């Protein structure tokens, strides 16, 4: 059920763009989306750590970002 | 019933460009409109278009009244 | 769900003053306008859309009929 | 299930006194009228509804037994 | 699931002391007496009723071994 | 997208014993090894073992890179 959400991920994805990931408890993260499921993101730098969609508040694109729909 | 009343609700804001607050439950507020939204997020708009989770939303106030 | 569509139903039908408190402890004030399985339309200055994951507690400012 | 629905109806039929924690870790007092899936409703001047999303601990204010 | 019934019921039939962290950061002390799968009955110098969805770790007072 | 990346995810952490810290919704971090894991939780352990919710976690942070799943 993720008519939105697949395809707005799957373009920050594909076109590597920065993302800020807002956390529930205010908590920051910076990086690119490597990859993602229906339950995590995996956000890359040092390493790729793995974000657990619950714990995130909004997904802050660095940058504007076309939407395609279908991806 | 839902979301019988939640997707006529965020359609209205979003076919009227409604200026909107969205609150979240640590206690942030996001401002812009609603550019679109799904099951489970909320495209909110303003110099990008932030994805929301809803899981994370406490409450989505209008910055005027709307109809249904 | 058994018990909170008729509590919210009673409550919406008799426009009775309630407060809404979240999980994160804000009060939010006014009367239940509608609702649906996932969010309460809460009606003051304007009708705020609150999502029920957001809701710790709903307390009438009256007693309310059973149930 | 297995333990919460019977454990709740001892404290509803037994008119045990609570305390309710929330997450929030608000404390809520009073005695458990009915419960369902989603909500409890808690008695004192009025009956609040609360949802067990938002429940940390139901803590009885004496020993009960199920 | 595989992993936390056997844990959480090995740690009820060998009465292991365990503190229970909530998402709020507040601790629980107590012997786990039952559990389902929802909520965990945890005894002592107090006896209370958790919800497992305001629980972020089970910390035992010493290791737990596996069947 | 993604088919299921936190199992095979969390397998290579658990099988290659890689430290982690993992970072709760209250900020609080925990640190050690992936002793086990199911659908749930997350049994880490090193200092102190514990058991911890999924629920609770915001990210998992590996000490060192792991290999693409
Ligand atoms: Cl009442
Ligand atoms: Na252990």
């Amino acid at each position: 059920g993720h008519s939105l959400q697949d395809p707005y991920l799957n373009t920050l994805r594909k076109e590597r763009v920065p993302v800020s990931i807002y956390l529930v408890n205010g908590i920051k993260l910076q990086g690119q989306i490597e990859s993602f499921d229906q339950f995590v993101i995996l956000l890359k730098n040092t390493v790729s750590q793995m974000v657990y969609k619950t714990a995130i508040s909004t997904v802050v694109p660095s940058r504007p970002v076309r939407l395609p729909s279908g991806d």
